[PDB]
C-alpha cells in the first residue's frame, strides 16, 4: 500500500516504475531524513517528473552540451542555504573541529547504518587511513581493478602498501571475484573493490572470498553514496565529498564508516596526528595525519546533503531515459548500454561503441553538434608511465579490464542537467553512429 | 635628509615602525608598501595613531572577570566575516571549490609576499612539510635532524613521508635548534635538516646553512608558525607555511603553502601535491604516487580576505609582547622569571616566558583560580617522551638537556591580535602577585 521514499538506489527504482503510471502502492511517504529534504517541496501526489523536476522545454534553444559544467552542479537554492548556514558559522571562530563536524557525522551514521563514521578532508585521505588502522604494514599487498580513479591506487601506495591488480567482469567494469582467489599470496591483506561509476560490485562474493582467506575488504565507495546495502559485506566503507559526487561539500572531504568500535578509534588517531582519541599533544600511535574534514565543510554538507535523494533519484530518471530512447542502438548492435539495476547510482553513464571508432564518434559528436562527451578514465593504472609501474608492473595484461576500456564512453549526466540537451545528445548519437561494434 | 620608514609588514621594518608609532611626528616619511597584506593600515595610517587607543581601544577601567587563552570567537573580527560573506556571495555560483583562480591568485600573493619564486598551497602546513620532503628526494630511513619540542605535525610530517626524525639539542633562551649541535648528529643516513622557527621565533638559518652547505644537505623549515619574520626561506631549500585559522594568518579551515624558489623543485610539489599527476594534465602520472594535497579554492578566497589584516594584525602582536617584556620588568630583575628578548627575527605566534620548574604548576593554578587567568604550555610533551611504541622502542636512552629543562619552565602568556590591553594588564597583575620565588 505504501511507497516509501529512503533515497537509497533500491527504493528510488521502485519509485521510478510507480511515477511512470505503473502504481506500486497508494500513499506516496517520504522517509524523515536530511537527505529526503528538498523532496518534500517538490514530490506531490500528481507529479510530473518531465515539468515538476526538470522543467522540459523541449523547444528552448541549444548550440552546446557541456559534459559536466562545474557551475551548473550546485544551484542557487543551494548557494542561498550555504551563505545562510555561514553567516551563522564564521562568528563562531570554529573551522577545523566543532559541532557541525559532529553533526556530520551522525547524520551520516544514520544514513549509511554504521556505527562509526570518521569524516576526513578527502576521499584519498579516508582510503589511506582506513589501509592503515586496518593495520598495513610497508609491502602488504592490496587486491585492486586496475581502471578506478588515480586516487586508490595512490592511498595504497602513500602508506607503503603494493597493488596487486586484478581483472574486471567487462560489464560492471568492476572487479571480478572469480579473478581474486587467483592473485591471493603470503602477504596478501586486503581486497579493494571499487564501486566504479557508480555501480555496486559483487561484495557477497567477495566477502566469501574474504572469509576464506582471512582478508580485510575496504570498499572504494567514492563514487557509490545512495547505493542500498552499501558496506554490508564490508570491514570499512570510505567515501568523498568532493564537490563532484553525487553528493558534495564545497571544498575537499570525505569518510571512513565502519560497525567495528576498535577501528573506529584506530582512525580517529590516524586522522588526527596519532593522538589519543579527543586528547591534543598525547600520541598514543607512532604517527597520523592532519587529515579531518573542516567544521566549515561540515556546515556546507548539512545544506548540500538535503538535495541527495532527489538528485540521486534525477540521475537515475536520467540514466532510464538514455537506456530507453537509445534503445534502437544496441538493438542494431551498434552500442551496448548499461542495464537498469537496482543496484546503480549513476555517478557517470557509461556506454560502449566501436573500439576503432570511439575518438571519430567523440570528434563528430563535438563538432556538428556541440555535444562533448568523456572518458573516466585516460590511463590504466598499470599503464602509467612511472617508475614504478616498468619496475612492478611489467608485462601484466588484464584483457577484460583494457578492452572495456578502449569502448567505454561516457554521456553528460548530472542532476541539472535538462532533458533537452539531453535529447541533443541523443539525436547526436544516432546521426553519428553508423558500424557495429 | 629625512630616513624613509617602509612598512613591509615584515617583523624587522614593524620593529622600527613601533617606535615611530610611539612618537609624536608620523608624516609622509612612513611609505606603505604596496602590498595586500598592508590593506587594513591604509584607512588608519592617515591620522596620527595613538596605539593604545586606536588599535587596542584601551579600555583600563573595564570589569574582567576571566582572561581566556585564546577565544576563537575573537580570532575572527565582524569586518573579517563581512569581507568573507562577501567575496563567498561571488566564489559559490562558479561552482569551482578545488582548482580555481583565487587560488592562483592567492599562490601569487605568496610568491610576492616571500620573495619566493613558487608557492605550492597545500591543504595543510602538515601536507606542506610531508610533501616538500618528498620533493626533496627523501627515501625511506633517510634522517631527518629536528628539535623535539615541536608540535606534532612535524615530526608526523616526517614519519608519514617514510622518514627518520633524530633529535638535537636546543639553545634554551631561543627555544630553537642549536645548530652547535646539528653536526654532532650528522651520519651518512643524514639527508635533511628541519628547524622549526618554534613559537614564532626564526633560528640561526645563516649557520645552519653553513652546516648543511658543508656536509651536502636540504634544509626544510618549519615556518608554520613564522609568517612574517623578515628574510624568512633565505637560506632555506623548501620553506613550509600553515595558514590553519589559529596562526598569525589563517583561512577558515585548514591549507598551508610551500615556498621555493627552485624550479625543478617546485614542479615536483606540485606533482606530489595532486596524484603524481603531470603539472595541469590530469589523470596522466609521471610519478609514482602522490597526494590529495592542494589547497581549496574557496580557502584560498577566503584567505584573500583575511590576508588584508597581516600586517596590521603582527604589528598589535609585537605590541603587545613589547608591553609584557616592559612592564614585567621587575621580576626579571628580582630573578624570578625569564623574559624574552624584544628581537627583530619574533613574530610572537606566541609569549613564552620561564618560570621556576618545581613552581609552575602552582603559578598556573593560582593564577587561574584565584585571578581567572588562563595560561597555557606549548606543548605539554616531548616528541622522544610521547608513549609510542616507535618511542619506546628506538628513542629510549635519548637525553636533551637543554630542550627538556626549557620545557619544563617556559610558560605561555596569551597574545593574539584581538586581546585587549585591560586583559593584559590583569594578566600581569596576576602574575606578580602570584610568584614569590627565585628560578
Amino acid at each position: 500500500k505504501q511507497v516509501k521514499i529512503s533515497g537509497k538506489s533500491k527504493e528510488n527504482m521502485s519509485l521510478l516504475k510507480h511515477l511512470k503510471g505503473d502504481v506500486q502502492g497508494k500513499e506516496l511517504v517520504i522517509e524523515d531524513s536530511i537527505v529526503n529534504e528538498r523532496w518534500k517541496q517538490v514530490l506531490k501526489e500528481k507529479i510530473d517528473i518531465e515539468h515538476d523536476l526538470f522543467n522540459y522545454q523541449k523547444n528552448r534553444e541549444i548550440s552546446k552540451v557541456p559534459f559536466l559544467p562545474v557551475d551548473r552542479l550546485i544551484t542557487n537554492d543551494e548557494v542561498e542555504d550555504i551563505l545562510n548556514t555561514l553567516t551563522e558559522v564564521l562568528p563562531t571562530g570554529k573551522f577545523t573541529s566543532g559541532p557541525y563536524l559532529e553533526q556530520f557525522e551522525k547524520v551520516l551514521s544514520t544514513y549509511l547504518h554504521k556505527r562509526y563514521v570518521i569524516a576526513t578532508s578527502s576521499g584519498t585521505d579516508a582510503i589511506m587511513i582506513g589501509l592503515l588502522a586496518l593495520g598495513l604494514n610497508p609491502g602488504d599487498e592490496v587486491i585492486m581493478p586496475a581502471n578506478s580513479f588515480s586516487a586508490t591506487e595512490n592511498a595504497v601506495l602513500a602508506s607503503g602498501g603494493v597493488p596487486i591488480y586484478v581483472d574486471i567482469n567487462p560489464q560492471t567494469f568492476c572487479i571480478d571475484p572469480d579473478k581474486i582467489e587467483e592473485a591471493i599470496t603470503p602477504y596478501t591483506k586486503f581486497i579493494l573493490p571499487v564501486h566504479l561509476y557508480g555501480k555496486h560490485s559483487d561484495m557477497q562474493h567477495i566477502r566469501q572470498i574474504a572469509n576464506r582467506y582471512k582478508l580485510k575488504v575496504i570498499e572504494d565507495a567514492c563514487q557509490g553514496i545512495g547505493l542500498t546495502d552499501l558496506g554490508k559485506y564490508a570491514d570499512i566503507t570510505t567515501l568523498s565529498f568532493n564537490p563532484y559526487k553525487n553528493f558534495g561539500v564545497c571544498g575537499k572531504a570525505g569518510a571512513i564508516a565502519t560497525d567495528n568500535e576498535e577501528l573506529a578509534k584506530k582512525c580517529i588517531q590516524f586522522s588526527y596526528h596519532g593522538f589519543e582519541v579527543n586528547v591534543k599533544n598525547k600520541k598514543v600511535i607512532n604517527f597520523g595525519f592532519n587529515s579531518k574534514m573542516d567544521n566549515l565543510q561540515a556546515a556546507i554538507g548539512l545544506e548540500r546533503m538535503k538535495y541527495l535523494s532527489l538528485n540521486n533519484f534525477k540521475r537515475l530518471f536520467l540514466a532510464d531515459r538514455y537506456i530507453t530512447q537509445l534503445a534502437e542502438l544496441q538493438n542494431k548492435g551498434y552500442i551496448e548500454l548499461p542495464e537498469l539495476s537496482e543496484d546503480h547510482v549513476w555517478h557517470l553513464f557509461p556506454i560502449k561503441v566501436r573500439t576503432e571508432d570511439r575518438a571519430d564518434i567523440m570528434t563528430k559528436l563535438n563538432e556538428d553538434f556541440g555535444v562533448q562527451t568523456d572518458v573516466y578514465y585516460p590511463i590504466l593504472s598499470h599503464m602509467q608511465k612511472t617508475p614504478l609501474v616498468q619496475d612492478k608492473y611489467a608485462g601484466l595484461q588484464l584483457v577484460h579490464t583494457e578492452k572495456a576500456h578502449s569502448q567505454v564512453l561516457h554521456l553528460p549526466l548530472y542532476p541539472s542537467f535538462t532533458l533537452e540537451e539531453q535529447d541533443r545528445v541523443m539525436e547526436g548519437l544516432f546521426h553519428v553512429i553508423k558500424q557495429e561494434i
